[PDB]
């Protein structure tokens, strides 16, 4: 039995968080990954190989593909993901060495230094998620047709492509939105809990 | 030997629940994602590629496809098991983070509380399943046919299409609805239990 | 050191069992998973791209397809082990909660109940081997043929197919069948020595 | 630390054998099974994708390509394997058993038997290895030709047929009869070890 | 529970390294791993199959994408990262052999050594890292264009080849060309920190 | 905790190696087997595939390809390594053996033996890295040539064909020339190490 200093590192992480935002957060992040790895991948495989467009002119189909898709939205979300996981990892590495460091200092010798970076991890956490928030709305918004014009050369004039599984992929992005912003709000509430159990000193 | 924690924390979960409500429902979540995972998700695969529609007009495959299968069963599935199990994970987070509490409590000093939290999970479960049945009746029913009639721009009148595997899939569709209706059931004896113990006080 | 009470479990499972019955049929498991796993299952992964019909109907193939395969072997053999293999979780599952009751009872104060169960889990998995052998030599039979008549609509008149693999197939169809044979008369040997012993008293 | 009763058990079952033999025959089985995983496998991926027929008869190919491969190699060696390799479990099983039976009466109540079962283990192992190589020998030979002659319907008169990788699969046919003289010479030296040890008495 | 090893291991490891340098570069790299495995790898999947050329000539388009590409960004990112890697590789077998040789000494008998070999560790890895940003630099520089003209034989004249995902695979060198020069400045950053405070004495 | 008599193995398997042999012998396994499994496996593909030739013949493509590739170069590189491999994993077991058979010795009962399999096998790696290298610069020399000519039946006349990726499989094929030639050169030193300590006596 050698999992007791996992309780008390898990205890020392979650100092300042709230009783409910543990479990909901918990869940939330298993669900997210979940969602992404299970269903969502499948459904973008052939998201190339059943790209069509009406014309004969070689070329044309894969330069339309291009300017209607910049970045896949199965990327972006992994890229957004790993973005908003990130500085959580940060402060557990930097509360597991300077649990190690005290351990050390009170073996041979028998407020601020941590709330500040759980403040700045919380911050970066919620900037992130709408900054990624706002790039996709600019982007693409949150809905896909089923028909795309494409006016980019060699086509010559305009030109009427067709995408794959249309009606999937907008179900899809819209529960990703949805869950997007659960997660943006358990943080603006951790945010305000933690701002308003320090005003009463 | 390390595993005694993990059998207090199973009693503590199960306090409320009947014998064979445990044995069965495991069994039955058990089944349910081999049966999901093994057998049924490699019947889909060729869904797209073995879709096919008798005329020359470009891009009307991919809109009649898109017409005939706004989501994939399987995919749809998927969500309803992820729906019908998140809350009892959230149960047994709380009641994890209930009893380290506990712990610390009755160390250092040397119902109704989550008896309402487990009835309100049972009636959500109960609830998320009814209505992934209700939405699959609504859009789909509980079979497949072969062929498919489309009338959807840029198709010309109207077009027929082939479907691939419509008996298999439908074999598998009555499989996955007397698996939910079994769950429904065993979820509301369950409920139906502990409302009538509750009564005799 | 933590593997004791496993070991006790293993001895309370099997108390009613013969001696040579447990080697075997847990070996006989073994071998079937392995075997559908490895071998199996790949030689079936080109069923429908390779199948193929002479004609130049749209749709003709799918229909034909359909027609001559409901369901695909591999999954019918899944399936079918899978139930038979649900009782004996079933089993373990109870003794295991049952075990349980019994350390409560016998540490706070220092035939049938059993025997029952597993008679019945043993009735029933021989009733499943039996229910789908019946079921596969109605549907299919024990061989397959190179060439398939199609009289679906819309391919006109007959039509003909040609199958991928058909030798191959059919010399895995006769082990899977050996196999089977060989659990069934296990467990039948397993219920005539229980019940011979029970004549005793 | 709970490592011990594997060496026991390890002991017990290599009781009767050579002391060179542990390390050959299991080297053997190690750089058998890691040779079938990681290179042969992937040779015969495209067996039938990449075999073409000179004709324009529809069926003909699938028809040639059975009739050239009853049962592929690969999953023939899969097969060949498992039953050389299925023995040795069910002696494991035994033992195990008995060592768990006479441990029962050693604390309670504080040559042939063994013998017998591991000298038929043996002979069936090598009996199935020499079968296997018959087998083999009379349907397929010991190499493959580029080009192959097919007279069978519904192709007309007889038509020519071309392989792939006729020679990288020549080669590591090679490899694995080498392999399955090796493994049986080292079975037939254990036997006669075995019974030149027991005439001495 | 024998995990304590480890931890003097770790401490011995990273005697001269600075505090916040272990957290962000183990969690650089593990960002590292974790991009290029998810998402990177699968954007290049149909690099080949899905290059077009205008011609009609046998052979050009073999040609024409060899010249494009030498060699692919994914296989030399991942010849990057493991030339990076194993030098701390390398390092830590020593540190583990010493500390086994010291152990030794100290039980039976009851700076410069491994500073030099820690610097020179450091110096190749960033080395390395410069070594590939030129190498890179030289050969494609930090963009890709959808049209590329090719003048290799046997294509007559020159002629216009388009590529796949050309927008998508620039925003990913972008994102690698970011992380290799932080990784770079890390160590810098680490080199000048240890000879700061050796010069102090 | 139980993992003492691992470090006594290991102890006494390179009782004979030098200090700096064990670290660079290790890493370049690493190395090997890394590079081998992530980058170079992908790249050979679609070897079959994206092989042309310029020909109306049917069945020239197959017979040509088989022509120019005997085997491929990843399947070689393989069985390469298991043949390298083998004699350490041979030595590790006779170790394993004869150690637990002093234990017993020694307990019950309160140079040359293992020096010379050491040597042969070492001998032994050097002769198969050997080996290798001239049957491969024997069969494909170290480079490849975009275009291939092919005077092989049915083929008329000859016939030119076209590789995929030539000048990556030729770096490729450089990188491990050098790592076999650093082996051997490695394994040649250990060997003169051992016999120059010999000498003194
Ligand atoms: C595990 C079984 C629970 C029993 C248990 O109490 O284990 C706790 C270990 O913490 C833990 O259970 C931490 C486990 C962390 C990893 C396990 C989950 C793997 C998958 C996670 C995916 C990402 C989320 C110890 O608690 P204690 O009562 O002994 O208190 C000690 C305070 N000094
Ligand atoms: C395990 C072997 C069973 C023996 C056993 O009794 O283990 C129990 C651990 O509980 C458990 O066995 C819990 C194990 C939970 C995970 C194991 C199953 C993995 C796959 C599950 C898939 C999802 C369902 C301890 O019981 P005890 O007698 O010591 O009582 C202690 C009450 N304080
Ligand atoms: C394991 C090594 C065998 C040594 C051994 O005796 O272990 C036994 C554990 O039982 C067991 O060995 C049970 C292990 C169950 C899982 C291991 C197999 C995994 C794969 C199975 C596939 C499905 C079949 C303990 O026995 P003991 O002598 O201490 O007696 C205790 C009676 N109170
Ligand atoms: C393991 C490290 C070796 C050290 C060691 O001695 O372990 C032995 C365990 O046996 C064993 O090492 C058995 C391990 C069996 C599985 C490990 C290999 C996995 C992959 C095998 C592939 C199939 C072949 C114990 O030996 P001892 O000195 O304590 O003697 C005890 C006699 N009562
Ligand atoms: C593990 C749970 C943390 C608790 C803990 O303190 O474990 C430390 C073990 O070090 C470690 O935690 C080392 C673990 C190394 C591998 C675990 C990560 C696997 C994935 C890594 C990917 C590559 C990066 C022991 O620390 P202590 O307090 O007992 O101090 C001992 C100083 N003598
Ligand atoms: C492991 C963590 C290192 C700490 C350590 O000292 O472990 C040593 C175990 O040896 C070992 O660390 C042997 C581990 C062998 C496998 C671990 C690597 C898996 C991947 C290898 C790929 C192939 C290469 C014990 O050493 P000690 O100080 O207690 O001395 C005991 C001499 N009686
Ligand atoms: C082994 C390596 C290569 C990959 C797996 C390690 C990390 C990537 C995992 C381990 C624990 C995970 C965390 C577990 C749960 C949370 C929930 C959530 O964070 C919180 O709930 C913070 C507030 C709180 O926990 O009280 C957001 C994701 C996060 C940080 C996870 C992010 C990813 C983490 C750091
Ligand atoms: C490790 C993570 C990333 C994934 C695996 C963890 C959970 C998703 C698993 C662990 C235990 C599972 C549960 C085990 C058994 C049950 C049976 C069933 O629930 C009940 O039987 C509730 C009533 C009772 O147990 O008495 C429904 C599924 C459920 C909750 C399972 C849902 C999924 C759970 C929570
Ligand atoms: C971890 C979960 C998600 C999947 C793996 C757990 C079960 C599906 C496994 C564990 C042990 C297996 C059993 C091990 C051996 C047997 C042999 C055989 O049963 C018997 O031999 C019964 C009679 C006897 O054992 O004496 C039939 C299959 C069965 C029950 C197996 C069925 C599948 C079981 C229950
Ligand atoms: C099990 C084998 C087959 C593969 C996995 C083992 C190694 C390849 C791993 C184990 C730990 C890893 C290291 C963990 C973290 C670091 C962070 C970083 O190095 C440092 O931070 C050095 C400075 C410091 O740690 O203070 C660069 C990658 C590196 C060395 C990793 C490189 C890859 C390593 C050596
Ligand atoms: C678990 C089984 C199925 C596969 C994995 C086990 C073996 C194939 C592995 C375990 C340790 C490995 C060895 C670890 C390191 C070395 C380095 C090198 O050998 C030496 O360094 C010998 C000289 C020395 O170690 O001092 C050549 C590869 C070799 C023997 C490896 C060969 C493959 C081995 C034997
Ligand atoms: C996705 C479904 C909606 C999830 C939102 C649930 C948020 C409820 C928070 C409960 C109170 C937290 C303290
Ligand atoms: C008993 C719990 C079963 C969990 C099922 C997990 C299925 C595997 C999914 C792996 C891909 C998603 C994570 C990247
Ligand atoms: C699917 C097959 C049908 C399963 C339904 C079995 C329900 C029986 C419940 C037994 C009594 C529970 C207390
Ligand atoms: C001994 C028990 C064997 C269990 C077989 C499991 C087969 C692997 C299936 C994995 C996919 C389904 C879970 C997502
Ligand atoms: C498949 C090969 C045939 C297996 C049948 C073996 C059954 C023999 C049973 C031995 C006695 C059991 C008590
Ligand atoms: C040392 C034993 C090796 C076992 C080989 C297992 C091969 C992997 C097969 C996995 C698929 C079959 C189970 C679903
Ligand atoms: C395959 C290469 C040949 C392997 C044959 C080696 C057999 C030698 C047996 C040595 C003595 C055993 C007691
Ligand atoms: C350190 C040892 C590495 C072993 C490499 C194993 C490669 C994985 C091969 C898996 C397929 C073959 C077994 C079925
Ligand atoms: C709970 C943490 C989940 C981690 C997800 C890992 C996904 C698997 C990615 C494997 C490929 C990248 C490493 C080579
Ligand atoms: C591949 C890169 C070159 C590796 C060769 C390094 C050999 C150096 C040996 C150092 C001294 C060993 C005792
Ligand atoms: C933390 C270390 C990560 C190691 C990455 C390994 C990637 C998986 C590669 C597996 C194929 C190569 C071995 C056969």
């Amino acid at each position: 039995g050698d999992w007791s200093a996992l309780g008390k590192l898990l205890d020392k992480v979650q100092a300042y968080s709230t009783a409910g935002g543990k479990v909901w957060l918990s869940v939330l992040f298993i669900f997210r990954i979940l969602l992404l790895g299970t269903a969502v991948e499948s459904a973008w495989g052939d998201e190339q190989s059943a790209f069509r467009c009406n014309t004969q002119q070689p070329g044309c189909e894969n330069v339309c593909y291009d300017k209607s898709f910049p970045i896949s939205h199965v990327r972006f979300w992994v890229l957004q993901i790993i973005f908003v996981s990130v500085p959580t990892l940060l402060y557990l590495a930097h509360v597991f060495y300077v649990m190690r460091k005290e351990e050390k200092l009170n073996k041979k010798e028998e407020r601020g230094g941590l709330l500040r970076t759980y403040i700045i991890s919380i911050l970066f956490k919620s900037i992130f998620e709408v900054a990624f928030l706002l790039i996709q709305w600019y982007i693409y918004g949150f809905s896909l047709s089923a028909v795309y014009t494409c006016k980019r050369d060699p086509c010559p004039h305009q030109v009427d492509c067709f995408l794959s599984r249309p009606t999937e992929k907008t179900i899809f992005i819209i529960f990703m939105l949805v869950v997007s912003l659960v997660s943006l709000a358990l943080n603006i509430i951790e945010l305000f809990y933690v701002f308003f159990k320090g005003v009463k000193d």
